[PDB]
Formats: structure tokens, sequence, C-alpha cells
């Protein structure tokens, strides 16, 4: 039945955008109930970007210097301050559009969606995972920040990202909804860099078994390991090492298939070693790493919201 | 910046999804205005789709057999017609979510954006691209029949696609919203074949521009070539022969990194008879065909709606 890279559906989200412009910075925030969300930084011109007091350059601002702007209609400020590297700006209304929601903060290697909008309207939507080094490789251009990243579990959404910038590499990096930012990244323009950039292995072991779930079983081998055999080969390719926890966290899909966990270790480990021989994995060259265990049962089982 | 697979905002199509149950058979239908488009294979059991007689089957059935859930809203049905292999109920109720919309017929290597669903509610969205042999691949299980496929420009949505069926090879097949398939399919449960899948060369060529202003410029080659000694070899790789029409709408591409398309044609020649030696582009490891030449100018300018 085919496999591709799904997001969530995107309207929860989508009535959730408003335009926020302080000066002559415009960006995106996020309105849910009577509170706007958005990078701090909308605080600053270029000349303050390359190093920001950002304490002293908000004591400059007042309630009626920030501009949201949601749709047409123009929402009146009444309060702000300042929550790490977020704004979080008080306005006399309630969003009528809010969904249940929450805020967490998640772990490298799990995924979301970003709905990357620009001015405060939408412009498409996408998945992504936290890499292991806290970068996200997505799809941004300038105006971009603000934009934010979900999950969606039946009704309630799950906010866990909100853009901030790019990298010097092009790369993405930002914070979750607290502000605090993924990895050890500072909203200045100062070169930063990420760190090693290693493979997310519980995530290519489940799209491995959406692959058997799909027909596509070449990669199958005769052989089995172990974990401590496994993990050298995985430090030697750059791959995250594989714990019991993430044993266990596919026992759904080794249950599904009949194979054993450590079985579909020993296949990957060949096809690290080996190559794929000019051979494609569910219409892919190279190993897939944006896809958890979850992602996988979830499109492989028709969960919906 | 990066570069994504990016699909279209949901919100607007997630408001026209509806259930739509006959007998025992519950599939996914589309609710615009006081109309509910489903497909008409609704009416069918299992023994039926063998071998279905339409017409005879409808007879069968008055307006009181279709049972259609807005939500938990029960909509009463008042008129129902076969146009061609789709189904059109009529409702004694608009829908107030109604976005302006139009039903348009594709052309083989367009894309749009699908919305899963299954019993009426959204799963996910992902982008598609409209094969040259008329399937589309895409990730849909049992109860998705009815899913839509959609563009949209600023706010009017275009609807191209209602998902019927998966072939014997797992690739899927359906029809536009006047009830027309794409291709020689027809709603029966028999062998059919597809043909030939090739490649939308200028799909790829849109890519490999888009691969250029992103920074990745390794497979730029010292050559250039002509339009029919290009086809040679596209035909020897079952990629799509290049026409004039193609080179004219990649001229934006062509002006915005000063490559010619034919010197662009002569490095995917030398792509397709060298490979990629192990190397990516966009982060893929094979050359990909499902971006359009808007798809690239589109994500690359930030067009929003
Ligand atoms: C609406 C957002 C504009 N904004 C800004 C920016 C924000 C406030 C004031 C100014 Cl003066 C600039 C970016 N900056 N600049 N230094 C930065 C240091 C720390 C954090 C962000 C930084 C920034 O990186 N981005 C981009 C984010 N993602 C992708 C981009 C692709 C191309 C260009 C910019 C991109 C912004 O969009
Ligand atoms: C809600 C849809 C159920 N429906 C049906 C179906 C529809 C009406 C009556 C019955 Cl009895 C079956 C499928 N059928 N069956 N013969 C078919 C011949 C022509 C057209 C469709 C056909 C069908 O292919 N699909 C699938 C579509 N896409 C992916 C699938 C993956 C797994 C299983 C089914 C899938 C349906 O979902």
């Amino acid at each position: 039945s085919g496999f591709r890279k799904m997001a969530f559906p995107s309207g929860k989200v989508e009535g959730c955008m408003v335009q926020v412009t302080c000066g002559t910075t415009t960006l995106n925030g996020l309105w849910l109930d009577d509170v706007v969300y958005c990078p701090r930084h909308v605080i600053c011109t270029s000349e303050d970007m390359l190093n920001p007091n950002y304490e002293d350059l908000l004591i400059r601002k007042s309630n009626h210097n920030f501009l949201v702007q949601a749709g047409n209609v123009q929402l009146r400020v009444i309060g702000h301050s300042m929550q790490n590297c977020v704004l979080k700006l008080k306005v006399d209304t309630a969003n009528p559009k809010t969904p249940k929601y929450k805020f967490v903060r998640i772990q490298p290697g799990q995924t979301f969606s970003v709905l990357a909008c620009y001015n405060g309207s939408p412009s498409g939507v996408y998945q992504c995972a936290m890499r292991p080094n806290f970068t996200i490789k997505g799809s941004f251009l300038n105006g971009s920040c603000g934009s934010v990243g979900f999950n969606i579990d039946y009704d309630c959404v799950s906010f866990c990202y909100m853009h901030h910038m790019e990298l010097p590499t092009g790369v993405h990096a930002g914070t979750d909804l607290e502000g605090n930012f993924y990895g050890p990244f500072v909203d200045r323009q100062t070169a930063q860099a990420a760190g090693t950039d290693t493979t997310i292995t519980v995530n290519v072991l489940a799209w491995l078994y959406a692959a058997v779930i799909n027909g596509d079983r070449w990669f199958l081998n005769r052989f089995t390991t172990t974990l401590n055999d496994f993990n050298l080969v995985a430090m030697k390719y750059n791959y995250e090492p594989l714990t019991q926890d993430h044993v266990d966290i596919l026992g759904p899909l080794s249950a599904q298939t009949g194979i054993a966990v450590l079985d579909m270790c020993a296949s990957l480990k060949e096809l690290l070693q080996n190559g794929m021989n000019g051979r494609t994995i569910l219409g892919s060259a190279l190993l897939e790493d944006e896809f958890t265990p979850f992602d996988v049962v979830r499109q492989c089982s028709g969960v919906t919201f």
C-alpha cells in the first residue's frame, strides 16, 4: 500500500497563525487563548542581531509597539513578557479557533510536522525530525521565524518547535514553546556549529520494518547479531547506539513481521557494510531515518484525528 | 535554505471531508455546497466488485440508503446521481465551510497534495505526482477511497483527484472530480496493468535547478547538448521526451541560476550515463521527479495562501 513522508493535517494550526510586527521586523506568531507567542528577536534590527542585549532592547518597547494582525483583524496588545527566547504578548481577545493543545519538549530523533508560514500566512506543510545534534533540516526562507512544529493526537495539538534561525551551514535551529533552544544555539548572528549529525538507528530500523510490511524484502539476510556487536558497527558508521529501550519500542513491528529485532539489526549491519548495490528500499536509494516506530505504525494502521 | 517535499496546508480541505455509508460499505466523501461527491463503488459489496453493473446496482438504492455523516451531524440526502465513476448526493444543507474551489483535470507529471482520510476523518497529508502512466504512488489503506488530491492558489482549492483503488502492484488509481479515471483503469477488481512508468524529465531538471539554488553544485559539468541528442539519451533511460514547451517552462529557473537549460540537460545526461557515484543531491541518492518547475519556484520564493 505505499509509504510516504506524511505530515499531520494542518488546519488546527493554521487558525492559530498571526503576523507580529515590531518596528520594521515582521515574523509569525502563534495565537492560543489570549496570548501570542513569537521569537523574541522580533524586537531586533539587523544591527542588533550581531550582538543583542535582549533585556535592554525590550525596555525600549511598550505594548503599543507590537502590532499583531490575525488575518485582517488587528489585535490589541495589553501585556508583554520575555520567557527565555520567546515573547508572550497578552492580547484582549481569546483566539476562537484555539484547539486543545499542549507544549512539549521533544527528544532528539522524534519527528513532527512543520507549517511553514510567511507574514502570518501558511505556505506549506512537511514532516521533520529533531536531529541528534538538535538541528532540523527544514525548508525555511527569510521571514519564516515563528513558524511552528507540532504533533496531533486525536484532537489535541502538541506544539514542540518554533523556528528561529538558519545556521551558516543552511540547517535550522529553534526553540520549544517555552523559548528554550534545542541544542546549544543562541539567537545571535554569530557562527555556531551544530556538531556531528549522526543517524537515528531506531528510526532506520522502523523504516526497514515498514519496508517488509510493504513487500520490499530483498535486504533480509541470513544473519543475526548482538546488541554489542551491532553497536560496534553503529559507532563506525556514525549511527546512534541502540539500547534496550529502542529494542522494546520496536516490539510491535517485530511482532507484526515475525522478524526479531536483532535479526533486523544484522540486516542493517550488512547494508551498512555493503551499501545498497544500486537497489532501493521503499523508493529510496539511502537508509531513511526520519520515521519513528510510532510513525510507521500510525501510517501502516490508519490512525486519524 | 533547504528543500522538502512540501504539501499545501490542508485546513480548507479538512472541513469538506465527510463519511458516506451505503449498506455495509463506508468511505470518504467531499461535501461542497449542497453536494457530496464520493466513489460510486460505495454501493458495492465485496461480491459486486468482481464484476459490477453500476447502473443496475444503483436502481436498488434510494436517497435514504445513503448515510452521510459530517463530524457527528447526519446530513439529509434529497437527490442522487451517477456521473461517470462518482456519485453526487444532493443534501439539504450547504457546507458552511465550503472554500472557493474548482474541479480540474491535471496532466501527467503535475503534482498535488493528498489528504488521506478514513471514515471521513483526516489522517495525514503528503505531496504526489500524477505519473506518466496515470498512476500515483500514494500511501492508502483500506477505507481510504474518496480521499482527495488538490492544489491551492491563494484562497481557491483546485481539486484534481479522488482516490478509488489499489492495483495488484500496490500503486494507486482514481478519478478527477467529474468521475473520469486517470488512465485506462476501471472500478472493478480485475487485474489491470499500469504501463511503463517513465521519469518526468522536466521535473528532474527543475529539481536540479533547485539543487543549484541551494548550493549543491557538484554535478554541473563542462558539456552542453542538443534537444535531439538529449532525447536519444532520455529514451534509453525511460525518461519522458523533453520538448520546447518544457524548455520554456524552465526559463525562470535558468534565468535565476545563469544555467542554460541545454547545459543542465547535459549535466542530467552525464548523471544518467555515470550514475551518482555514491553522492547525493538535496539529500537524495537518486534523481527526484516529483517537483514541478512551479513547485521549485513556489518553494524557493515563499508563495503563501
Ligand atoms: C522573520 C524572520 C527573519 N529571520 C531572521 C531575523 C529575525 C529578526 C531580525 C533579523 Cl535582522 C533577522 C534571521 N536571523 N538572522 N540572524 C539571526 C540570528 C538569530 C536568530 C535569527 C536570525 C534568520 O536566520 N531567518 C531565517 C530563518 N530561516 C531561514 C532563513 C533563510 C534565509 C534568510 C533568513 C532565514 C529569518 O527569517
Ligand atoms: C473505502 C474504500 C474500500 N476499498 C475498496 C472497496 C470499495 C468499495 C467496495 C469494496 Cl468491497 C472495496 C477497494 N477496492 N477493492 N476492489 C476494488 C476495485 C475497484 C475500486 C476499488 C476497489 C480498494 O482497493 N481499496 C483500497 C484503496 N487503496 C488502498 C487499499 C489498501 C488495502 C486495501 C484496500 C485499499 C479500498 O479501500
